[PDB]
């Protein structure tokens, strides 16, 4: 049955991770590893946020998700581990993965362990969670733990214990609320009749460029589909389409499509050329759009 | 048992690749998906055609090759499914893989799923193809696609009911020859006694100089091993050396190399160093060979 | 639930790596592949031997370990594949990885399966061993082997066979040790008091920097956690700082981090930030240290 | 006083400028050498045209410009030496520089000393001439020139003879007007009421872009200062000001001006910071202007 | 007899200085005109203050120094011309420039002319004034001025009439002390018995790294030739090396030099190796000293 | 009347070059300081060596070059004044320069101030030399010479007063000729019938390959113009072209020539293109032709 699904800061370029899934293997031995991704800039919280807070949709119920940037290794902090609540960011109107209707997934059905230092922030906020618990136990943690590897140790490790179906709530003392460390998520601002935000990401390897101001925000200003919009980045370049669904829709190759990305955030991107490289666009521009 | 191998433009820097195999435990509990590679340029369609066009005879029978760069994604385009011919000869480079005299497989063994873009051109050219069909079931595809993702909904997500055991007839209409697209292929000319090519692909991560100058174009030459050739790149870039098996042919490290690749295109190295990385060649350059 | 545990210098921008799966999958068809890295310097057989060595206490008894640089690749050589001795780096004690005291494993649990070329010098170096062959029958290797790819011939399909339960000793004839090629790893000297090593590795993505100075050879000069150290390296740029169990220990971010790595060694690096990159620090550059 | 202005694509790296000045010294002593510069791209005749087309205006009356680019070194081809009539771009009014109302300059008070490879075509189309002869006399060039090095026999050492008062018609016999070579410039075109040029150079090092978009050009389509424009360059990147004369008309540091050059081109800048650069602006991209 | 010694930010790669130059030569006939140099950092009127403080006691008396970047080129702004007082920085013990005992210059005997925009901060406060004006007469100055060139219009033009002998008293009304702008530089801390400032400079083209700790506060400090000094660099590199005279002194090429340089501020070297571009060392970070 | 021809490796970028000028023009008032170059590689000897080796011929009689790399400045060491014998033959290039027959100059009719660091080595080769001394006089080089700065006070100093009429022989005590340091030239080699060197240089900015094989090593070899030659560079990278006297005879643009600078030596380019760059081409870089 079990799956987990992996991503950490660690790299591709030695056996860190490596040694990670053997340990893995080890606990849990009829478990699936999925890489999601080992690339984050090291030690950027609010980056791994956006790798893994839209994961739960895509796997099967029953998923524990390993998640891990770990600036503070070695050190007497100790992870979290929690089961979320709703696997949507919606549920209502509920846009569940698949083919047909999609599949949809049942309430506290998948757990996050993580380092407590915000890493977890938008999971929670975008999920909910039922329980939260500190992890300490000997039996899923080592007595010595490696101080350089608590990736390795206070991650990989009781992940596949959880895997394994080891119970949540004996991993170590529940977490009060105020105990989960998060991090400040920059508001959109509502200005004028504007939308003032940032580049979230430079979408690699295409070199799209996505913001922070989501689907939501726009339906707020009355903005859809159809709508010519400016968009200015970095102060200066008031960029110039109509709102459409996707790249080919800008017409000639090199086109710019002004559009929404598969998390529902208002992007940019030129049709089947890259936008970003070309003119060193990066994350952490400021982004304005208005109609 | 069911294995799929996934070769994408996605990347390998975020969650984009994992959100497909979620889906695609999630439809095929059982299945192994292999990585082929996730690194092609965007939207390079010959370029993603020479990493899938020599796999079928190095996996089991009955594998399913979802393979994917979607410049066309979110237009009413629809992904071709076929189920290919030969395994090898075409395509045989020797013949089997494997151990002993390899590993022979059946006809009619493997099944591809790409975007109906050409990205199957040499697939078809080299193996040759029993049925294809247009993929447009809702029980294969998502009722509402994400416009920007027919990677995951057009591939990745038909590619995991077929690993499952779908019918291939069942994903839709069946696709007449002139309607699955191909790219054009330069040929290899014919200038004097010389033969005229091109740089295909500079072979990371050695910096090998990889030739659209096949085998068979040389033996066509009265070309063996043994021959003293000129082989010019860029036009005025030239290289002497025999025609050797391998690179330690080329006796003391960083000595030209003049060989046949794995797939047997005429190709060009030093012996345990980089060619192509001090030099910054590229592919695209002109390539002239003769004895 | 065999397992290969898989390192090569292949890199993953093509279908290298997937034909060698594939070719596992096929001869081993339960078998779980676990990527270690296919990043490393080709032909640096010193580097492919530090991603290898401390693996086995990580993974599964009966692990087989394909890794591979095969520069040689397409002459008479012929691969050595060896059963270990020791999992663990200690005797007594051991060391082991894993949750509560770690899981102790049984001698002669391991193989490894290699170009003859010295990658495994510190395998067998750390670990000992009980039994090396050398690897020439067809039951396990191709009767024409692709001579430009020793690495998917010569190690991957047999390696998929001894995942399989295919007997060590019938790979072929035993190898004698003098007959087991090895590199010579340069002595850490002394300078008056001052240790003298190199730089061993930049620890990517984090642009930490790993010395060859050994704990052991700290020691014998009087060095424990505490110690305030000066660590010059290139014989330029000089660093001071106690020697702490981990990163955080140096307080604001950014400040230097004199500490002993996961392997023990003497490791510089900045709290949170990258030390090597920005200041372009690179393997095998002199590194000093003293008391 | 004899004045000789020397313009080249030489560089300032070797001695190849000192021997022409030596040779410049050794021919007429009270010689002054005004470097123009010497850093042009090599070979590009239109760059050259525009590093010497408006100096007469600011150099005293007699001045003599050596102004040489020479690919066509040691061929056949011999130079061009003209008187040019105006040293304005105006007629009557003429626009002088200098304090006061500037210094008006006598009619055919300069010579020019190129190739005849069309480096002159804008000073000719600008200024007129009134004599122009083919460079051959002995007594103004080697008898035995360096093949490799024209710019130094074929127009440093005739240049040096003119400032010394050797008559201009005795440098050889009168060309004729279609014997002197020209090089077409690029037109701005008409897209709608859009304005369609290019980008003809980067201003260094400041990062300024400079259009081939005239005043005039932008006159016949309803625009001077104070008039809103929307300026896309390379068909990608957009940005708008109002037409002013200058760069703090822009208000804070960074803000973008469009404005006139020093040539009364239509230009863009960012008000004391680099635009070029940061987006990697280049010379030869479009540039589209509409009010 | 007159010269002008030229500094600005209009770089070497275009016709900008030679403009300049040629109205020099118009105004001035019998002027020479040197360069100091045209490749400081745009704008950067700290940087270009570096580059002019001091030069007077190098030049013959009677000498103007036209300094100019001017990023307020074409407003209402108007240069400032002051005679300094002294040429040197001392004058008690001379350390006059020159052969023998050095050549002692005459008070008052030495222009300037710039921006009034702070670039004559570091003269004015090195060598003090006797009178300062601002430039606005049309005797001296263009009526018509070129917005965006006021390097030209209203540096290098009137430059030219001081040089010819033009009343410094008459190119505009007397500027009282306050209307002259000025930059703060920041002070050199007198921390605890260290001293600390910052990197003022990377000295190219050798690569030596300048602090603006002056040998005056040394002297403060009782640090003279032989101190064993410990300088930081960027907060985490402590350089130790003795104060010596000069490069030499280190012993083996590529040794650390601690040293003054030749405007008597404390510098760090390597002996015949660059210290800055191998460790991408720059101007702005930290630099601190001590005993 | 006099010039001082100005080489050192003391760049443009600052104000250092400057201050030389300045005491130039201030000992000898009626002295123009013509530039060589300042952009030599930091500490080359061997480079700085070609840049000043073949100027006299081009120079009015009586000039002096100063020429200065100065890597032991503030040591005990005094620079050399040397007069040399023939301007040309040795150094002839064909013979003398200038229009028609070119300038003969007369014997002993150049002064060089240098180093006495090997800076003068292909100078005193190619040319002889009358008379050679210390610089030790405090009449020519300051009584506290700056100790970074010998450049300035034991080259620059010194050749204004020689400019200036200061008796060469008074400037200090006669040197033997072993007194004179020199540097070794590597011999162009014969292996076989091909002759073996290296890249000398670079020829920015047009890319040009500059070898140390000459004229009279290819007139040694029967080898003129019009003979075919394979010209290998970097022992891997080679070219086959005739000999020809110029670019053009290349024919299209591009095209490889093989021809001999103006100094005489074997050289290589492409036909206005640049051939270093794209292959990143370096001086140092063997270089062996053969007919
Ligand atoms: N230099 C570092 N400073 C702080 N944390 C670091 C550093 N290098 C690696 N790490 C963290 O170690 C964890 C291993 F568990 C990784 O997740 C890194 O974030
Ligand atoms: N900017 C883009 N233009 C056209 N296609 C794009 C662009 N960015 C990403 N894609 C395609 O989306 C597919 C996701 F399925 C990927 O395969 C990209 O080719
Ligand atoms: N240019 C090369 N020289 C020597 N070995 C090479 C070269 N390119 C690839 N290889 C080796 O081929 C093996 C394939 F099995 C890889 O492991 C490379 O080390
Ligand atoms: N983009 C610019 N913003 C502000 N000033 C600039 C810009 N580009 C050039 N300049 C100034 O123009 C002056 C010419 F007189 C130069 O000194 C530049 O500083
Ligand atoms: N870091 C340096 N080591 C040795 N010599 C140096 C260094 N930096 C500059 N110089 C020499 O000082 C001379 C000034 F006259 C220059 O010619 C440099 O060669
Ligand atoms: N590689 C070259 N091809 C064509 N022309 C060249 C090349 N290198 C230098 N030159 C020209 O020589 C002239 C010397 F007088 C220079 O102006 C270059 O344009």
């Amino acid at each position: 049955r079990p799956i987990i699904a992996f991503m950490s800061d660690l790299g591709t370029t030695d056996d860190s991770v490596a040694q990670c899934k053997g340990l893995m293997y080890s606990i849990c031995p009829d478990v699936t590893v999925v890489d999601v991704c080992h690339s984050m800039t090291p030690w950027d919280v609010e980056e791994g946020a956006r790798y893994i807070v839209d994961l739960p949709r895509f796997f099967p119920e029953g998923t524990v998700f390993a998640t891990t940037t770990y600036p503070a290794t070695g050190t007497t902090t100790r992870s979290v581990a929690v089961r979320i609540k709703q696997a949507a960011k919606g549920g209502a109107r509920g846009q569940w993965a698949g083919s047909g209707a999609g599949f949809e997934r049942a309430e506290g059905s998948y757990i996050y362990i993580a380092p407590n230092n915000g890493l977890l922030t938008t999971v929670l906020e975008e999920h909910g969670y039922l329980e939260a618990y500190e992890v300490t136990s000997p039996k899923v943690i080592p007595e010595q733990p490696e101080p350089t590897f608590y990736g390795r140790e206070m991650v990989a490790i009781p992940s596949a214990h959880l895997a394994a179906g080891f119970p949540l709530s004996e991993v170590g003392r529940p977490l009060e609320d105020h105990e989960i460390v998060r991090f400040n998520r920059p508001a959109v601002e509502q200005d004028g009749e504007a939308l003032v935000g940032v580049v979230s990401a430079i979408d690699h390897p295409f070199g799209n460029v996505w913001t922070n101001i989501h689907r939501t925000d726009l339906e707020k200003a009355g903005i859809g589909y159809g709508a010519r919009l400016r968009l200015t980045l970095d102060g200066v370049l008031p960029f110039e389409a109509p709102l459409t669904p996707t790249f080919a829709d800008a017409g000639e190759i090199g086109n710019i499509a002004i559009y929404l990305n598969s998390r529902g955030y208002l992007s940019i991107a030129r049709n089947a050329a890259s936008l970003a490289y070309p003119y060193h666009l990066k994350e952490g521009m400021s982004a304005r759009v208005e109609a």
